């Protein structure tokens, strides 16, 4: 249709409005003292949250230019909640500052290019900078699960163990109790969601869940749906749900597959094998020898339609996130699996190219599952527990792939950098204006508190290391003697992803859109 | 869709007007002098009213963000019913009187967090203050019942021995009587509702009721639909109502199960199993061995599709209310039921956590129903007493789980609290925020009078304990002599909620709803 | 949906210029002198009416606030005519009366709640100062009864005879005459309509018409179609018309019926079992035994389903009011019903409470029909003698359930209560406002002669007991003496009515409808 175009500063003043909506809404609930948003539900009492994330879902705005600003640095949130798994309040904060700043810049003449170079500059030295001052081991990771479930002590500790048990980068479940007290087991994951949103059965925590479902492991893309019929009519008896880890699987089978979900039970759930070219179809074969089923390869591709049950893998439970798969107690335990192991681990030993070696080792750490029992009190008390345990899981992860909270570790960092300078003027007003958005969180988390930001940074930037700002007893202090930790991980994703986004941003000269006309 | 956003002092303004829409319509219907309301009925003559529920559920506001506000007040009133089933109108005004002047003091500057914690700190040790100056015993609930059912001693006595033979905590229905006279017989009920309305075959009462159902128990969430259609079928024939109490009925199945219930007779009515995790099936366990029948666990859940009627549980009627499922007559008397309880009985024997043993207690204490056979006169009185009885239970129910009426309990605990401080001005100003608030039940109940609220206030605030204004006969006295009482529950209730609430929106910071455009 | 809400004097006036509307609109049509009111038909020639009854039914104003005060005065007129019989207008004029200076006195400060005091405290007064100025003998409901069927003498004095020979409560049926003359008949009713509209097949009547049709007598609520099906089908045949008195059909089953009405032949009509609990089931043991029918009870539940029409009762003709249903010619005559009539009556000798013996007389006199079969003359002179009788009959029972007419006797009961007081001021206007209402009556009727009504009323009101005026002949005399006459039931009916809606409205302090918006 007809679209409508914006150049430079036209583009720049709908960009900067559709960030500053966004970012306003989302930054009120930083800190201790972050205040509520209310979200109008569509039916019923209106949603009151706390929350970031939850409030930028549900920003979108009417000029077609603005809102495209809001959904470019809604980017940076959604970007570093998948990495960090948290800070994505913070990332939104540092990425306004330096696109405000960024553009004024712009627009008072300075060269975008140099301007992005600059502030890449500061990021880099500053991250670095930041691990000097810096979830690896188990002391850290059962201190942030706690801190995940409300001070929970038993929580943190589970995950822990849990994470002690399988490594952290295992695959841990989380499973309803038997009779109180708390269970962990590992009973026998990779890289790839949904390929399609509505197989989601469960909304609340934006997974797919599979119980006792077929696996189809399949060498070629599917999109003929037709000699997939017969397949689906086996699976249609008993295992209803079904599995199918193709090496991908095209809009024209995957559309008819979503529009069978609908209505007609659960139904089949998609997803793209993991790895690719060689590797993945011997990475297929892990699959098959745990699942205890049959890849469908090339030369078997015809035999895609008389695929019997007998070729399909089974598990116990499978639980597909939006971009991680885990197959749940696999049906071809010990014998068949610990020979697969045999193999693999003893291709390491013919030495050819230290990334074989690299590669082949991933393949066996990967070839079980810890689950979780949570403490089964009463009834509804076990159900809370695994909500815990759930969320504190989930945020550890995040927090695994610490430094002063409070805002204060990018404020320490950014008096270090003072004396960054780079290859012109231009670039050293970038770096300085990095450095400045680096106090953004404190800011806004003493803004929040009611005080005055710019009194309660110029203390803190007077003080020296860890001395900070307790915004929840309004009392300066060492931050970490106080208890106020983040994860480096946190932050230096938060910085960097809102760098990146606003760096985007700083170098557009052009937007077009659908016209309203 | 592009949404409208607001902040601080704007939010705050649509938050207030829509509260103060929703509560002056529901105040004017507080107390003995209560005026009336009139609620446009889609067809016919509009209704009538003096009941401030009954005009809530009506409020609903043009301006998106107006109606958030009184929505979200509306959370008041109807938490408050949930709770001690009455005092919603006085909990409603109580709201208003905290918001009003708690936003207020945000516009002049106070701190919302302050605040907050200034009032909560009120209302704490107001509840105690409350205690100190107080419905278990059978006195008191017979004295509720009759008042509850325009002072028909009839019905008071009859809920007071009910209540004394199940316990204030076990299982009563109420039924239709037998040729006069009053019956009471226990005949041999868990926290949960249906999943979703629409099953409500009875409107006027907001339950549903099924006669002569089947039961059937499942361990695993049903969703696929298809293999519950055997079932289905099976309970077609003789006993037509089915009530499932799965572990959950995800919306898949759920939504298509109430898409049956529509112009297909009455079909299944389905709620979750009471508890959670491992005391879950255990407590399945229990409803199976009443009602005659088999629990189709994680093994069984194969089973789930050729569940024979005999697997199925059998009862003489079920009631399920927004939050409570009642099992009247079970199938499987004596041997099966007392076995069961010799069981667990034995439990609490083998000493373990103080924790299991209250647990296993109330599973025994669980394991009949006290039906209420109301006193058949000519047929019409029999209609209506039994129609006084249902409401006076359901009131008195709510007034279990006594202080001067007419609202000066709490004008007698707000004089008491009047040196209470806080860490700050802010949170001073809060705590008089609450206190003045504690002034607006009485107020409201003199001004519908048509009494000037001011005069007799400061008359009652001179006055001593009990000493209050009786605003039917227009004359002061001792409230407690003049027979106005108010249940202590029922008073801490409506302002725990009205400043929880209150609290929330003090809070808020922003507010996001889908914009008119 | 979005509501609109107006409070105190904001809703008084939206209310008091709706009942203007109605009232005015109806008033009109007020005694001999009444003028007429155009009606438009939606298709043809407008109604031209002097009867009240059929303007009110006609208006529904614009202004959602202004309609609801012309739906709650029209409740005035609907109650006044379900009770009385006649009066409507009178009521109507009454209630505006009362509603017009009540309103203003509100508006004027006076309180509320007191005006109501003063005015039913002045109604209760009037009503037994009505009855010491006083339709129970025949002379009086022969002489109703020509009046209602314009003096013609032959009906009145059958009616008289018919209530002579089946009392004053007794069941009463008009049919055609069988050449000539005029028969009365005993041929061997209970307080239940048609649980909803559309099954009237006579619009005419707004009654059911039922000839020879089944009885399915269920003592359970009928709620799943399905198991009714075969039952349907039974009766599809021969019998076609079906009359279920059920404990209560559900809107479910209610729904299903009223749509196969439509189209599908006459089908079924339903309505509730006379009284209720223990009485109710014993009520429809007598019906049963009438119709020669079998009641399907509890445990004959299972058997709703396999009912075959030898269970099913059996009568003559069936015919179903608003609020009537009456069973003509039973088929079970003598032994039968004769032994049931002799249980009962053996029943109350068996002395217990004095309140049984009274209920159990109630149903031995239950246990025929009086049918008038009128004079068959030529044709169409039988087809209007039949009109004039059904009329001048529904006219009379409800004149059964004298004063001097034309107002004058409302206006000599306020000369008596001149020096009625009350508790304060307040209550002495509302006293007020009732007794200038009561002269409203006569100075509408003054008023459409084309009189001046200050001047007739002073005059009547100087004059003494039955002194009036003759609006007929304009001219002043005894009422009674003129033949003038108004039966006390259809006085006091329409004053008592008035003064109940007018309190209610007087007593509003608030209004709520859907939003225009």
């Amino acid at each position: 249709a007809a679209k409508d175009v914006k150049f430079g500063n036209d583009a720049g003043v709908k960009m900067l409005r559709g960030v500053n909506v966004l970012a306003d809404a989302v930054k009120v609930t930083l800190g201790p003292k972050g205040r509520n948003v209310v979200l109008d539900k569509s039916f019923g009492a209106p949603t009151i949250t706390k929350d970031g994330v939850s409030v930028a879902r549900e920003i979108e705005l009417e000029d077609k230019f603005e809102n495209m600003g809001a959904q470019m640095v809604k980017e940076v949130a959604s970007k570093a909640n998948d990495a960090a798994g948290d800070g994505t309040t913070t990332a939104t904060v540092l990425a306004q500052a330096i696109i405000t700043e960024g553009l004024k810049a712009v627009a008072a003449g300075m060269n975008p290019m140099d301007l992005k170079r600059g502030i890449d500059k500061a990021v880099t030295v500053a991250v670095e900078e930041l691990k000097a001052l810096s979830c690896s081991d188990s002391k850290a990771i059962a201190q942030v699960g706690t801190i995940s479930a409300n001070s929970d002590e038993t929580v943190g500790k589970l995950i822990a163990e849990a994470m002690d048990k399988v490594g952290k980068e295992g695959v841990i479940t989380v499973e309803d109790g038997t009779g109180l007290q708390d269970e962990l087991d590992v009973v026998e994951q990779f890289d790839r969601g949904y390929l399609s949103p509505y197989f989601i059965n469960k909304p609340e925590t934006g997974a797919v869940e599979l119980e006792s479902p077929f696996i189809l492991l399949a060498d070629k893309k599917i999109s003929n749906i037709r000699e997939m019929l017969p397949v689906l009519e086996a699976v249609a008896k008993a295992g209803k749900p079904l599995l199918i880890i193709a090496e991908d699987v095209e809009g024209e089978a995957l559309a008819t597959l979503v529009v069978n979900t609908m209505r007609g039970i659960v139904k089949v759930a998609a997803v793209k094998a993991p790895g690719f070219g060689d590797r993945r179809k011997a990475m297929l074969q892990d699959i098959a020898t745990l699942t205890g089923g049959t890849v469908i390869s090339e030369e078997i591709g015809m035999e895609l339609e008389k695929a019997t049950l007998e070729d399909l893998g089974q598990a116990k439970r499978v639980v597909i996130n939006k971009d991680t798969t885990t197959i749940i107690d696999g049906v071809g335990e010990e014998a068949a699996i610990q020979g697969r192991v045999a193999q693999i681990r003893q291709q390491i030993e013919e030495a050819t190219s230290d990334y074989d070696r690299e590669k082949l080792q991933e393949r066996v750490a990967k070839l079980g599952v810890a689950v979780i029992k949570v403490g089964a009190a009463t009834e509804v008390e076990m159900k809370e527990k695994k909500a815990r345990v759930e969320d504190a899981l989930h945020a550890t992860r995040a927090a695994v792939e610490v430094v002063a909270g409070g805002g204060v570790a990018l404020i320490r960092v950014a008096s270090k950098l003072a004396d960054l300078r780079g290859q012109n003027e231009d670039q050293n007003v970038g770096i300085k204006v990095a450095l400045r958005a680096m106090e953004a969180p404190l800011r806004q988390i003493v803004l929040n508190c009611g005080e005055e930001p710019s009194v309660v940074a110029n203390t803190v930037k007077g003080g020296d290391g860890n001395y900070g700002y307790n915004a929840a007893t309004e009392e300066y202090g060492n931050m970490i003697d106080m208890g106020i930790l983040d994860p480096t991980k946190v932050t230096r994703s938060a910085l960097q992803y809102a760098a990146s986004v606003a760096g985007l941003m700083i170098t557009t000269e052009c937007m077009v859109t659908d016209l309203p006309k």
